[PDB]
């Protein structure tokens, strides 16, 4: 009863630190801007792991009996807030793009209703990616619990060619790559606009402040992005082994659960991440704790 234990102190971190972190930003208006729109699905998706995807990762652990439906949708449940994530850093890393290299546009094509839009989308993207295994594409019944009821085993009830080839290199390696991609052209120019900045006939440290804080910015986000590799390259990287090799050492379960748990530690970096970097989040915070 250890993992268990871990895993509900996981799930009191993850509702508190980002319920903390969409009540902070409801309060301040001066984190309201169009970039933590995106923050907050990140939220609101990372607030369900500890509310759901946990509670179900812990259940689906021992197995149970259930339908096809009911135990694709427990099984697939934490395949939705990972692909939420995935479009949320996406987002903002382009955003974070956005205003680095054109600042003059950011105003009027990163607007406060497209990102509500744009957010919309990847929820819907996400349940449609999440839960493609409800779409037929599942191993339920393939070659105890009675007729109608199957053992809800993530390994047995779920493809691993979707957990690989369309799920993993699909769905999160092509976008960690896209993700990366645009940090690479960001600090690229960020430098390069310091650089312009340099030979310039004038001070003006109104734009290198401003620049300063939106490379700052830049950079806080890539930190988010990468500790979300960082938690679930590991996981996936066991289930490339098993998958593209058979006759490779199929991952005890004492090493198994731990690329489990950590992957649901993601949630839980992200309070901390913005308390300790965003020096207007710490604050802010700071204020609700005390009153
Ligand atoms: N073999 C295997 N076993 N369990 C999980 C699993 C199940 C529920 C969860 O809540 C978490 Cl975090 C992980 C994954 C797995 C691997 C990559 C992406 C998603 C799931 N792969």
């Amino acid at each position: 009863s250890v993992y268990i234990t871990v895993e509900l102190a996981i799930a009191v971190l993850a509702i508190l630190g980002n319920v903390l972190v969409c009540w902070a930003v409801w309060l301040n208006s001066n984190l309201q801007n169009v970039t933590n729109y995106f923050v907050v699905s990140l939220a609101a998706a990372d607030i369900l792991v500890g509310v759901l995807a946990i509670p179900f990762a812990i259940t689906i652990s021992t197995g149970f009996c259930a339908a096809c439906h009911g135990c694709l949708f427990i099984a697939c449940f934490v395949l939705v807030l990972a692909q939420s994530s995935i479009f949320s850093l996406l987002a903002i890393a382009i955003d974070r793009y956005i205003a680095i290299a054109i600042p003059l546009r950011y105003n009027g094509l990163v607007t406060g209703t497209r990102a509500a839009g744009i957010i919309a989308i990847c929820w819907v993207l996400s349940f449609a990616i999440g839960l493609t295994p409800m779409l037929g594409w599942n191993n339920c019944g393939q070659p105890g619990c009675g007729e109608g009821q199957v053992a809800c085993l993530f390994e047995d009830v779920v493809p691993m060619n979707y957990m690989v080839y369309f799920n993993f290199f699909a769905c999160v390696l092509v976008p960690l790559l896209l993700m990366l991609g645009v940090y690479l052209r960001i600090f690229a120019a960020a430098r390069r606009q310091l650089k312009q900045m340099e030979s310039q006939p004038l001070p003006g440290e109104r734009a290198r402040s401003t620049l300063q804080k939106e490379v700052h910015a830049a950079k806080s986000a890539a930190i988010i992005a990468g500790l979300f590799a960082l938690c679930w390259l590991p996981l996936h990287i066991i289930n490339c082994f098993t998958f593209f090799c058979p006759d490779c050492s199929h991952a005890p379960l004492w090493l198994m659960y731990l690329a489990i748990v950590l992957a649901h530690t993601n949630s839980v970096v992200n309070p901390f991440i913005y308390a300790y970097r965003i020096r207007e989040f710490r604050q802010t915070f700071r204020k609700i704790i005390r009153s």
